[PDB]
């Protein structure tokens, strides 16, 4: 909505659509009846325009996107219009918040009045957009063109103070917006000739192609697969030009972008990550247990990491090791983390100092007693986990949560260990675990819908995108990798090597190929799993390669020499002879005469593994949604941002090809591999997408 009023023969027209003034159908049309009512009234002299709460308007209304009335006249564009056929002066009075349509509709107005403070951008380039009602056209007009340009290309806000010295605002004050503003607007009201607008204003600059020129290289490189960036660069560049000719340019653009697959992506990951926290059976409003302090059992690698994420937060950590040593190195190793983000200008010395402080270590479960929180990240042995949640069992205070960090093992099995399985869960982070978003809650078969709602709250308070995943080996992320790393395995049987794999599919845009990730995981561990795997049930085929190469004893980047050989200080995957020579005598060991592999044909079978074992994953509900598969690939795994995850890839392809490519390869080698989801064919044959 907006509320209106007269005082003083100003009208004030105020957006109220809590929590930003999203500008949806309500708001718009609130602020065109303001503006009738206003017109009509011959006491009312000027018109101010301002936002309730904590903003002007963050812009486009979130809750809106996606239904008939994000279309519904009158849209911004009609609003705008309105705003610059009125006789009487209209001021519009920014405080907190103007950013994206928000920012639009000020540019719009005559006059701008500003309270210092007000965080003031245009952010669409960030859901690989362009602002769409005359941004990139008044900006520039307002701010200057490299300015304007900077703003809009990076999507990055500005403090309203800053902009003194140019023409966005008219005034700007240190204190309330309103008053000043109601004033403004009494002195214009009262002028008799016609109130300036930004679309008069001429662009000015000595050198234009000049400045572009460089410009558009800086761009594109930083860009880097999503086509927004550029696209916002040439609408502001457009700014030069008439002002009906720079807005039909900007509206085109934005017609383009909204085409792209890169924008679907960056909305599939916005709205995948808001989505995430929602689980079938658990509703909004489950109550929680209250964390305040947490306990980390493990000072290595895992345990530290994990621990960073609560101290970051201001949540107390007391880290548990046996010997007084390892809490040494851990410790040591945290800080030295740490004082390298501080080195690198990430974070002050002195919040380095309060989050150690925020640290303490024993020796004794004892001192778990009052954790709320205790997170298991000890070695990945069964044994272990039952020595380890027994003394839980005994030590831990009724209503304490009692997490596993386990990527592998069976939570239930865990669970069971103790007198009071509804409070245990995975909680299984990525590595390195203060820096990968990714966090992957296994709900047990027993554990509490509280606890569940618990440990999704804390996610969220630790900036961990939270994922919910049912109990299955691997659970969400690694189930699917192992299908990903399979059929990695048997491309080099078939004709492939490691260097080339891994380029294919870091070209489609993951961080990491397999190989070099292999070889940072450290070989040795699906080494050991696949031996145990093949003594078990499972007669499941895996390349031999990879046994081979741990049989050489090349564990990877910890013994210098995996797939690839590495030199210290040095970042570059080195190929290694010895291990190209192994692959293709492993080849006419198994009599395959090698061929020729496309990169596109090693991008599908690596992809097309991932989709095939997540519409299964789907199947069985151990994934609430398809997008929630999408986020742990994203937050996890580093599949590329521009396009969204394997299962929106799968959509983007077209599921009936997608099925149709796993038919042939059905055909080939190993194809007990490429028989089809039943989810997928069954969605393929009706027409539809994983995420609709």
């Amino acid at each position: 909505t907006a509320q209106y009023q007269v005082q003083d023969g100003v009208a004030v027209i105020t957006l109220d659509n809590p929590p930003v003034n999203g500008l949806g159908h309500s708001t718009r049309l609130g602020i065109v009846e303001g503006m009738t009512r206003a017109l009509d009234d011959a006491a009312v002299k000027a018109i101010v325009i301002t936002g309730a709460g904590k903003a002007f308007s963050g812009g486009a209304d979130i809750r809106e996107f996606n239904t008939p009335k994000a279309m519904q006249e009158p849209t911004l564009h009609s609003v705008i219009r309105v705003l610059e056929g009125s006789s009487k002066p209209v001021v519009a009075a920014v405080h907190s918040v103007a950013m994206g349509g928000g920012l639009e509709l000020a540019l719009g107005c005559n006059y701008r009045v500003a309270s210092k403070g007000a965080q003031i951008a245009l952010p669409e380039v960030k859901l690989g957009l362009l602002p769409g009602a005359g941004g990139t056209q008044r900006l520039p007009r307002v701010i200057g063109l490299e300015a304007a340009a900077n703003m809009i290309v990076s999507g990055t806000p500005v403090l309203s103070e800053k902009f003194a010295g140019t023409k966005l605002f008219d005034e700007i004050v240190d204190g309330d917006v309103l008053p000043a503003a109601v004033k403004f607007a009494q002195n214009v009201g009262a002028a008799t000739g016609p109130h300036p607008k930004v679309r008069d204003l001429k662009v000015r600059h000595e050198n234009p192609e000049g400045y572009l020129g460089f410009a558009r290289n800086t761009v594109a490189a930083m860009a880097k697969n999503f086509p927004a960036p550029l696209k916002c660069l040439e609408a502001v560049a457009g700014s030069l030009k008439p002002f009906e000719q720079g807005l039909k340019q900007e509206r085109e653009g934005f017609l383009y972008l909204v085409t792209t697959p890169e924008s679907r992506a960056l909305r599939h990951a916005f709205f995948g990550e808001r989505a995430a926290s929602k689980i079938p059976d658990v509703p909004e409003g489950t109550p929680t247990r209250k964390i305040e302090k947490v306990a980390v059992i493990g000072a290595g690698t895992m345990g530290g990491g994990i621990s960073m994420n609560f101290l970051n937060a201001g949540i107390p950590v007391t880290i548990l090791e046996t010997k007084q040593e390892a809490l040494d190195r851990g410790v040591g190793i945290i800080r030295k983390n740490y004082e390298n983000s501080a080195k690198k200008g990430k974070l002050t010395q002195e919040k380095v100092e309060q989050r150690m402080g925020l640290l303490s270590t024993t020796l004794s479960y004892d001192d778990l007693k009052d954790a709320d929180l205790i997170i298991e990240a000890v070695f990945e042995e069964m044994g272990v986990k039952e020595t380890v949640f027994k003394k839980l069992d005994e030590v831990a205070k009724q209503g304490a949560i009692l997490a596993s960090n386990t990527s592998t093992l069976d939570v239930n099995k865990i669970a069971s260990f103790t007198k009071r399985p509804q409070d245990v869960v995975g909680m299984h982070f990525f590595s390195p675990a203060n820096v990968m978003k990714l966090l992957e809650v296994v709900r047990g078969e027993k554990t509490g819908k509280d606890v569940l709602a618990t440990v999704m709250q804390v996610g969220k308070k630790i900036k961990k995108t939270a994922v919910v995943s049912g109990v299955c080996d691997g659970f969400i992320g690694n189930r699917m990798i192992e299908q990903y790393s399979r059929q990695a395995g048997y491309l080099l049987d078939e004709g492939a090597l490691p260097e080339q794999v891994d380029k294919a599919i870091e070209k489609f845009g993951f961080a990491m190929g397999p190989f070099r990730m292999g070889d940072l995981a450290g070989n040795d561990i699906g080494w050991a799993i696949r031996k145990r795997r093949a003594v078990d049930k499972p007669e499941i085929q895996y390349s031999k390669t990879a046994d081979l190469l741990c049989e050489m004893g090349r564990f990877g980047q910890k013994t210098g020499a995996g797939w690839y050989d590495y030199k210290a200080g040095d970042r570059k995957p080195y190929p290694n002879q010895q291990v190209n020579d192994m692959i293709v005598q492993h080849s006419k060991d198994l009599g395959i005469t090698r061929r020729k592999i496309s990169d596109e044909e090693i991008v599908e079978r690596l992809v097309f593994a991932l989709v095939n074992e997540g519409a299964r994953i789907l199947e069985e509900g151990i994934a609430s949604k398809a997008s929630d598969i999408d986020m742990v690939y994203l937050t996890g795994y580093g599949f590329p941002l521009f396009r969204g995850g394997p299962m929106l890839y799968a959509d983007q392809v077209g599921l009936y090809n997608v099925a149709l490519s796993m038919k042939r390869y059905a055909k080939g080698y190993h194809g007990e591999a490429w028989q089809v989801a039943p989810l997928l064919q069954k969605l393929a044959d009706e027409g539809k997408g994983f995420n609709g």
